[PDB]
C-alpha cells in the first residue's frame, strides 16, 4: 500500500525524496530523476535554499504530463524566523513562488522555536545564543490554521514536536485543524518507540526523517555510528537480496510511518524506491528496534536554551 490516510482525509505517499543538502546545481536532476522512476512525494524547506531549483523539477515534470499535480506530494515547511502571525503567510508564499505550485499538500512548522524575524535564518547573540521569538506554538499554529482556509496548504503538520509540544497543539483552546503529521528523526539508532506510539494513537501519521542516519550531516565526525556500515544491518539486507539503505527505508515503512531518504545520485535514488516488492519479518523489526542507541543526529547546541527547544 503505497499512500497513507491523512487526518485531513488526503492521502500521502509513504515513500517520498528528502531535499536537505542537494546541491541546487543537482537538485533539480534529482527531482526529475524520482518523478520519472516513480517518486510522488518530495520534502522541502524554504531553510534548505534550493526550493527554486527544486520547484524547476516539478513544473517541467508537470509541464511534460509525466506526472498530474493531483498526483503529486509536495512538503514544506516554516522556518524558525517566520512564526510571526504576519509573516506566516509571506513565508508560504515565498516556498510556493519558488516551487512553482499553487498549494502545498502538507505544510509544517519545521521546528517548535521561534527565532528572532531577519535575513539570518540563526540570529545570534554576542554569546553565540539563538535569539528568541516571544511568539508560541500555540499562535503559530493559528497562523498555520488560516492558510488551510485560504486555500495556500491542503494539509498542516508539524516537525521535531516533543510529547508535550504535540499535546500542547491537541490541547490548544479552539483548535480548528489537528496536525496531520509530526516529522521527526527516526532510525534504528533512534527509534523513538515512545514518541511514535503517541502520535499514532492521536491519528497523527510520522514521518521519519535522516532514515539513513543523515551521513553527509554538516557536523558527521570519522568516528560516529554509520547505520549503512553495521554489519547486523547489511546482514539483514544480506538475507533479503537487498540492500542495507533498502532495509533501512522499509524498516519505518513497516511500522506504518512515511519515509524520505535523501539522495542526490540518480542510481540510489532509484534503487531507493525498489522497496515494496519485499517484507521485513517480525523479528528483523523487533532485531532493528533493538539497536536503539538514542543517537540523534539532528541537534544544535546554539539552540539549546530556547524555551521551546525540543529535546531536553
Ligand atoms: N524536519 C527536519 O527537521 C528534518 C531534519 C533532517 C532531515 N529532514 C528531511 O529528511 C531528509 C532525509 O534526511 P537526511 O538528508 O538528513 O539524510 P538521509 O536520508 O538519512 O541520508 C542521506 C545520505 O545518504 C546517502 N544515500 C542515499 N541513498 C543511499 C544509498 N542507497 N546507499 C548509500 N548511501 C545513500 C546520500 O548520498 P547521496 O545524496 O550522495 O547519494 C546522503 O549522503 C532530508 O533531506 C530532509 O528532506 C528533515
Ligand atoms: O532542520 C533541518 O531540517 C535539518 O537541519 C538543518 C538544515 C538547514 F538547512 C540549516 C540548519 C539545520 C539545523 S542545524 N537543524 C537543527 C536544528 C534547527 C533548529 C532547532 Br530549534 C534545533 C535544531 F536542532
Ligand atoms: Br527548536
Amino acid at each position: 500500500a503505497s499512500r497513507i490516510l491523512l487526518n485531513n482525509g488526503a492521502k500521502m505517499p509513504i515513500l517520498g525524496l528528502g531535499t536537505w543538502k542537494s546541491p541546487p546545481g543537482q537538485v533539480t536532476e534529482a527531482v526529475k530523476v524520482a518523478i520519472d522512476v516513480g517518486y510522488r512525494h518530495i520534502d522541502c524547506a524554504h531553510v534548505y535554499q534550493n526550493e527554486n531549483e527544486v520547484g524547476v523539477a516539478i513544473q517541467e515534470k508537470l509541464r511534460e504530463q509525466v506526472v498530474k499535480r493531483e498526483e503529486l506530494f509536495i512538503v514544506s515547511k516554516l522556518w524558525c524566523t517566520y512564526h510571526e502571525k504576519g509573516l506566516v503567510k509571506g513565508a508560504c508564499q515565498k516556498t510556493l513562488s519558488d516551487l512553482k505550485l499553487d498549494y502545498l499538500d502538507l505544510y509544517l512548522i519545521h521546528w517548535p522555536a521561534g527565532f528572532k524575524p531577519g535575513k539570518e535564518f540563526f540570529p545570534l547573540d554576542e554569546s553565540g545564543n539563538v535569539v528568541p521569538s516571544d511568539t508560541n506554538i500555540l499562535d503559530t499554529w493559528a497562523a498555520m490554521e488560516e492558510l488551510v482556509d485560504e486555500g495556500l496548504v491542503k494539509a498542516i503538520g508539524i516537525s521535531n514536536f516533543n510529547h508535550l509540544q504535540v499535546e500542547m497543539i491537541l490541547n490548544k483552546p479552539g483548535l480548528k485543524y489537528k496536525p496531520a503529521v509530526n516529522q521527526i528523526e527516526c532510525h534504528p539508532y533512534l527509534t523513538q518507540e515512545k514518541l511514535i506510539q503517541y502520535c499514532q494513537s492521536k491519528g497523527i501519521v510520522v514521518t521519519a526523517y535522516s532514515p539513513l542516519g543523515s551521513p553527509d550531516r554538516p557536523w558527521a565526525k570519522p568516528e560516529d555510528p554509520s547505520l549503512l556500515e553495521d554489519p547486523r544491518i547489511k546482514a539483514i539486507a544480506a538475507k533479503h537480496n537487498k540492500t542495507t539503505a533498502q532495509v533501512l527505508i522499509r524498516f519505518p515503512m513497516q511500522r506504518n510511518l512515511v519515509v524520505i531518504p535523501k539522495s542526490v545520485t540518480p542510481e540510489r535514488i532509484a534503487e531507493n524506491f525498489k522497496v515494496f516488492d519485499f517484507e521485513l519479518s517480525s523479528q528483523d523489526m523487533t532485531t532493528l528496534l533493538s539497536y536503539n542507541r538514542n543517537w540523534r543526529v539532528c541537534a544544535l547546541l546554539s539552540c539549546t536554551s530556547h524555551k521551546d527547544y525540543p529535546f531536553h
